[PDB]
């Protein structure tokens, strides 16, 4: 059993980064969660903690469920100090690695076997591999893009199955990746989120960030709140956590990148105008394929991923398209 840590935690810099510290909300967020509804056997599990920070939920978690091994990536020098004296002797493996450098997997997990995870089918989550991650640093906005990205190709983590994976975040960055059609919020990212994606808002620490989500999903998600005094590192904008499960897809990746990239560029323009971005003379090409029209009047802003499929898929078949 490790410690739980309290306003000890009141003594460094964080760069950028807030955690949630009362225990309180932990719990009743892992009840909300109810993992152990698809990993039944915790004792078999192996989970990755990307910059643990404080370690409250790494404690709390480990507490809850003893898994096979945990293993918290920290690369912030004095955090990592930190960890290092407060779970020393613990079951917690502690390790100073840059969470979002892609040499740091290909050395920890390929190179060195100091974790390697059981790779399963996609056609369930994997059930013996956890990731958690705070992501309320600086520049979260494009992690995220680049973590969609791995999920679209199976790359870093991905490689091992449908993985489902926690993680923190501003609020703001949160609202644009859950963002619906028409929502002012929507971006390239909500439309990748709903493409690769079943992605649930847990909890966020302020009732007023609930606005900037649709009213109807914040009905079916109904995420624990809490203040911005649960909150470490004050004075900071409040942060959310968001449940990531990878789902199955048949599309083609590598043509609805370039549309989607194109259209939501312009996401704001009709889409009676804004085809000749996908090349010279797309207008009068598109408007010869789309016949329903009723969606010739919208904007990218408004269009659905299955729209965005379809969309590409009379993008490839253009023809005299060398
Ligand atoms: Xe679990
Ligand atoms: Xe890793
Ligand atoms: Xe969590």
């Amino acid at each position: 059993p490790i410690p739980g840590i309290k306003d000890i935690s009141k003594l460094k810099f964080f760069y950028g980064f807030k955690y949630l510290w009362n225990p309180t909300v932990y719990n009743k967020i892992f009840d909300k969660l109810d993992l152990t509804k698809t990993y039944k056997h915790p004792e078999e599990l192996k989970v990755l903690d990307l910059y643990p920070g404080v370690g409250i939920q790494s404690a709390i978690f480990y507490n809850k469920y003893c898994p096979r091994q945990y293993s918290l990536l920290e690369k912030r020098s004095s955090l990592y100090k930190f960890l290092n004296a407060k779970f020393e002797g613990s079951p917690l493996q502690i390790l100073k690695r840059d969470p979002y450098d892609w040499s740091t997997y290909s050395n920890l997990i390929d190179e060195e076997r100091i974790f390697v995870p059981e790779v399963q089918s996609s056609d369930h989550i994997n059930d013996k591999f956890l990731t958690v991650a705070n992501v309320t640093g600086e520049g979260s906005e494009g992690l995220i893009m680049q973590w969609l990205s791995c999920i679209g190709n199976k790359n870093w983590l991905y490689r091992f199955g449908k993985v489902k994976m926690l993680l923190w975040m501003p609020s703001t960055t949160a609202r644009k990746l859950l963002a619906r059609p028409g929502m002012h919020s929507r971006s390239k990212c909500s439309v990748v989120r709903e493409a690769f994606t079943d992605t649930k808002l847990i909890a966020i620490s302020d009732a007023n960030e609930l606005k900037g989500f649709d009213s109807q999903c914040i009905e079916e998600w109904d995420p624990i709140l809490f203040s911005a005094a649960e909150i470490w590192p004050t004075k900071g904008k409040p942060i959310a956590l968001v449940e990531m499960d990878p789902i199955d897809f048949d599309f083609d990746v590598d043509n609805w990148d370039y549309v989607t990239r194109h259209l939501m560029i312009l996401k704001r323009t009709p889409l009676n105008t804004v085809m000749d971005s996908l090349g010279h003379g797309g207008q009068q090409y598109f408007n010869s394929r789309i016949t329903d029209k009723d969606l010739l009047k919208k904007c990218p802003i408004d269009l659905t991923n299955d729209e965005f499929i379809y969309l590409t898929k009379l993008f490839m078949e253009w023809p005299f398209k060398p």
